């Protein structure tokens, strides 16, 4: 049961659609950890309480070190905050933006760490249905968390997601409204993968439309450098049928992520 007078606030880390998530630490210890705001007003003119609630009792009961942890939460008049764990090196968006692409083995160890944490989530039948490189975020040894449960939710399920967001990480059956399960998430690992070799994600337009239509129709192109074995498992992941999308034991057993990845 902690209070904001339990916290030193300090630079902010991060923005938020609902407010700001700030580096702070608390008095009686000096514990650096993460405080997400949250306004009140604006979670109940969205109507957001219920999908909050969800992201809370999801992300709290997690213990994964590739996922971040919730310690608790409080509020007071005006806000909701979210105690988080600090993660000291930054989102990988940031780490894209400053190396304009990733290499090999960048990609493999990153995609190595995400599908080890996606399975624990899908062993749970919970599925995060939000991953982008704003929401993979590089702990204290350099290795991915996935944070921002803010869309997850328990499989199967047919709740509508972004509606004028990034189409750019969501499979075809979730921007068309369908039912859909675990391998909304195997599709999002495909796109990432994608976009940490490339530099761009690989259905990106200047148009909601143009997306759409490149979604809907697997509308990709691989340029040049790309290997043979990216090639392979990128494809492999990218399918319009979910069925037809591997296991996440088949992506930490595939040859180009053994080759490259960091034991
Ligand atoms: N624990 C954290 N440590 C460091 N930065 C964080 C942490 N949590 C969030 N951030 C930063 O805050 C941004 C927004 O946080 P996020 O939880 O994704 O909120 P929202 O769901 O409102 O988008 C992130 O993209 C990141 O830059
Ligand atoms: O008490 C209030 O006035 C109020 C107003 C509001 O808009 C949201 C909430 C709220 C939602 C989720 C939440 O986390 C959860 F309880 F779900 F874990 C904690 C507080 C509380
Ligand atoms: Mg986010
Ligand atoms: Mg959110």
């Amino acid at each position: 049961q902690w209070a904001l007078e339990d916290f030193e606030i300090g630079r902010p880390l991060g923005k938020g659609k609902f407010g700001n998530v700030y580096l702070a630490r608390e008095k009686q210890s000096k514990f650096i950890l993460a405080l997400k705001v949250l306004f009140k007003a604006q979670l109940e003119k969205a109507g957001v309480e219920h999908q909050l609630r969800r992201e809370v009792e999801i992300q709290s009961h997690l213990r994964h070190p590739n996922i971040l942890r919730l310690y608790g939460y409080f509020h007071d008049a005006t806000r909701v905050y979210l105690i988080l764990e600090y993660a000291p090196l930054g989102t990988v968006y940031r780490e894209l933006q400053k190396l304009s692409k990733f290499d090999e083995q960048r990609t493999a160890t990153y995609i190595t760490e995400l599908a080890n944490a996606l399975s624990y989530c899908h062993s749970k039948r919970v599925i995060h249905r939000d991953i982008k490189p704003e929401n993979l975020l590089l702990g204290s040894a350099g290795e991915l968390k996935i944070a921002d449960f803010g869309w997850s939710v328990h499989a199967p399920s047919s709740r509508r997601t972004t509606l004028c967001g990034t189409l750019d990480y969501l499979p075809p059956e979730m921007i068309e409204g369908r039912m859909h399960d675990e391998k909304v998430d195997l599709w999002s690992l495909g796109v990432l993968c994608y976009e940490f070799l490339v530099g761009k994600p690989p259905f990106e337009a200047n148009t909601y439309q143009e997306t759409y239509k490149r979604i809907s129709r697997v509308e990709f192109t691989f340029p040049d450098f790309v290997t043979e074995g990216a090639r392979d498992l990128i494809s492999r992941l990218l399918k319009h049928n979910p069925s037809q999308r591997p296991m996440l034991r088949e992506v930490l057993e595939h040859p180009w992520i053994t080759a490259n990845s960091s034991k």
